Formats: C-alpha cells, structure tokens, sequence
C-alpha cells in the first residue's frame, strides 16, 4: 500500500460542491498529475452536530463500492482539524445540471441513462445497500457522461434522518422506514423528471409536497412517452411492495425486463457510448 497522503501532496483548486458539513475541492496530486475531488469536513463541527456515524457510513460504504457508476473513494487523511476523502472526479458534474441546461431528454438518453441508474441500483441492492437520497443531485456524470453515484453518509447497510422531499418515499413519512424499494421510488420520480423535465411531486414548500406525496398526487404531461409513463407508474407505487424491482415483485429481472428497455444491452452499458444530449 502506498503512504498516507496529506494536503501537501496536492494542488486544490475550485469548489466542486457544498454541503452542511462539507466542501467538495478539487485537487491535482502533485506527483501524478491524477485529478481528485477531496471531499472535506471539519472534525470539530461533525462531532459538534453529532454527525460522525454519517461520515463513518459514507467511508465504510464509497470504500467497498467497486462498480463503474459509482464514485470511489480511494483514499483518506487528516490534519489537525480536517477530514479528507480522495474521491472520483466527475467532471462533468451534475445530471440536474443537464436536465436544466437541455429542459427535458429525448426518449433514447432517458432510456439510456435509466438503464445506468437501474444498473447502478442492482448494483448497490445486491451488497444490501440503499442509497436513501438518490437525485438528479448526486448522479454525476464522468468526462465520458456515464453516471457516477456520490453522496453515502445517508445510506443504510442492511443486515431516523429523511432525504430531499421530492424524492421522499411514502413510507419515510408515513413510518420512518426504508426499505430498497425506497431508492426504487427516488428512480421513478428521477425518470419522471427526465422525461418532464420537472420532478412529479412539487408545491409551494415541503410540508406540501409531502401531502401530495402520501395521496401519491402527481400526473402526466402528455407528452411523456407511453412506455416510460408505464414504468413510471410501476415505481410510484404507495405499497413498496408492490414496485417494480423490488423483492416482493422478484427484484430487477421483471424490471429490466419493462418494455421502455426493450433496446437496452444491459450487459456492458459502462462499454457503451452514451447517447449525445
Ligand atoms: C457536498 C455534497 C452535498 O452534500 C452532501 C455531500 N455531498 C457530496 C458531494 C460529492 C461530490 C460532489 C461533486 C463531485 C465531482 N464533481 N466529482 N466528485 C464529486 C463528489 N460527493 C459526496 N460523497 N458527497
């Protein structure tokens, strides 16, 4: 194994994101040239605000993640006041950012990044993780525009907290559980918007919100293509049992078995070219 590193191993440069209690800086490690995006937390204030099974989580997960849409974690150290954590550089940033830039995607780069994103999910479900805050938010895409899953503190590993209000599942407000199927709802909401261009549950703040997500009030705009509206209506289910992926449904056979991914090679898509936005 190679050293511990310390800042002075490398040149920072612009803050890539911004959390509660962390900042996302990139930075060029002096002797390789390699490009990482150093997470950073201040000890004091995690420890202040009680957040240190979060962090711990989010460095216990991004550590076992070995999958090509997923960020990685691939080192940390500390000074005498910081926390830092060697991520994956996503450059291109965030998928929010292209569902604005462009407004809303054709049905063959919905088709295409679902895929990624189910992909991912299979994934991550497999190891008996749940993401628990998926969004447009933290789906990244790398230089090559395949997707890069980030943001773990909030995941669960299976053998309290609640995530954007968006893409809150029914049972979170309703039992203070998730389950898999909690990150299934996330990726209905998420194809929603990508083929809306705007997520299905929104009002004017988030007590709102979470009203017409437990009475599951959300429509089409005509123009969403039949198939993903199909889908979509399999996911946005308000019994988690009965959603499309999950356990109780037979997992993600039945689900990439959906006809809106009737063209989709599920096998290689990291080795496909994604289709131009
Ligand atoms: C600060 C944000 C929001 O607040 C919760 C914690 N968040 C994050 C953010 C990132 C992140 C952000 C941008 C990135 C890029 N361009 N390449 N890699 C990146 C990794 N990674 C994790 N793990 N968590």
């Amino acid at each position: 194994q190679p050293r511990k590193k310390r800042p002075e191993d490398f040149k920072f440069g612009k803050i890539l994101g911004e959390g509660s209690f962390s900042t996302v800086v990139l930075a060029r490690e002096l002797a390789t040239s390699r490009e990482y995006a150093i997470k950073i937390l201040e000890k004091r204030h995690i420890i202040k605000e009680n957040k240190v099974p979060y962090v711990t989580r989010e460095r216990d997960v991004m550590s076992r993640l070995d999958h090509p849409f997923f960020v990685k974690l691939y080192f940390t150290f500390q000074d005498d006041e910081k926390l830092y954590f060697g991520l994956s550089y996503a450059k291109n940033g965030e998928l929010l950012k292209y569902i604005r830039k462009i407004g809303s995607f054709d049905e063959t780069c919905t088709r295409f990044y679902t895929a990624e994103i189910v992909s991912a999910l299979e994934y991550l479900h497999g190891k008996g993780i749940i993401h628990r805050d998926l969004k447009p938010e933290n789906i990244l895409l790398n230089e090559d525009m395949h997707i890069q899953i980030t943001d773990f503190g909030t995941a669960k590993v299976l053998s309290s907290f609640v995530g954007t209000a968006q893409y809150v599942s029914p049972e979170l407000l309703t039992e203070k559980s998730a389950c898999k199927s909690s990150d299934l709802w996330a990726l209905g909401c998420i194809i929603y918007q990508l083929v809306a261009g705007l997520p299905p549950f929104r009002a004017g703040n988030e007590y709102l919100i979470f009203q017409k997500i437990i009475k599951l009030e959300y429509d089409f705009p005509e123009k969403f293509f039949p198939k993903a509206r199909d889908l979509v209506e399999k996911l946005l289910v308000l019994d988690a049992t009965k959603r499309l992926g999950c356990e109780e449904m037979e997992g993600y056979g039945p689900l990439k078995a959906h006809p809106f991914f009737e063209s989709v090679t599920w096998e290689n898509l990291h080795q496909q070219t994604p289709p131009k936005l």
